[PDB]
């Protein structure tokens, strides 16, 4: 997250780290057993971090629990990144508590000036590499199509939404992957791409989790 402010620890209870020997996406908690993340962040061996703030400290409240399964979308299209979402299964039910929450899954999808809230433990520079130890947080609003499609012509679909600031300095960059966009109370959008970070006419794209409810339900139930 670039341009953004320390949360506070546990504020954002949903967000978790994945992590295979280091944090290397984010993702959603969208019920005890399952997580929503990018497909673009698919590999194996995936340890989900629950109830983290510090990624390199035990602090307490922490649950580490192995992937059971990942569930990349059929169509997701890795050159256009189209369907830029995965599922993944938790071996055991996380234990759910103030620290430790679900996120609601959207029941209809958010319009253009809405503001969100990103998080993720990302880099912190536009130019340069800065991880930070805790997690980070941003206010972003959605951007109107229009905009966005002028931002970047030919590559936006239907299955994303730009969000953020055209005047550069705030964005999720690289390490924020997978991770949530949350607007009133409701999983809108998975960090998926950009032209850098924090570029002046280059907002954030995101995946409109709005378009895949009931494929996740579907798979979620046969699951
Ligand atoms: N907020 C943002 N500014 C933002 C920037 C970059 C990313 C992601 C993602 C990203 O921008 N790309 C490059 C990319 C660039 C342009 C594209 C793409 C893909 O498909 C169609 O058009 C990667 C996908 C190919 C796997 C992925 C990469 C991984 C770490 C950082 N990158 C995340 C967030
Ligand atoms: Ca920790």
């Amino acid at each position: 997250i670039v341009g953004g402010y320390t949360c506070g620890a546990n504020t954002v209870p949903y967000q978790v780290s994945l992590n295979s020997g280091y944090h290397f996406c984010g993702g959603s908690l969208i019920n005890s057993q399952w997580v929503v993340s990018a497909a673009h962040c698919y590999k194996s061996g995936i340890q989900v971090r629950l109830g983290e703030d510090n990624i390199n400290v035990v602090e307490g409240n922490e649950q580490f629990i192995s992937a059971s399964k990942s569930i990349v979308h059929p169509s997701y299209n890795s050159n256009t990144l189209n369907n830029d979402i995965m599922l993944i299964k938790l071996k055991s039910a996380a234990s759910l508590n103030s620290r430790v929450a679900s996120i609601s899954l959207p029941t209809s999808c958010a319009s253009a000036g809405t503001q969100c809230l990103i998080s993720g433990w990302g880099n912190t520079k536009s130019s340069g590499t800065s991880y930070p130890d805790v997690l980070k947080c941003l206010k972003a609003p959605i951007l109107s199509d229009s905009s966005c499609k002028s931002a970047y012509p030919g590559q936006i679909t239907s299955n994303m939404f730009c969000a953020g600031y055209l005047e550069g300095g705030k964005d999720s960059c690289q390490g924020d992957s997978g991770g949530p966009v949350v607007c009133s109370g409701k999983l809108q959008g998975i960090v998926s791409w950009g032209s850098g970070c924090a570029q002046k006419n280059k907002p954030g794209v995101y995946t409109k989790v709005c378009n895949y409810v009931s494929w996740i339900k579907q798979t979620i139930a046969s699951n």
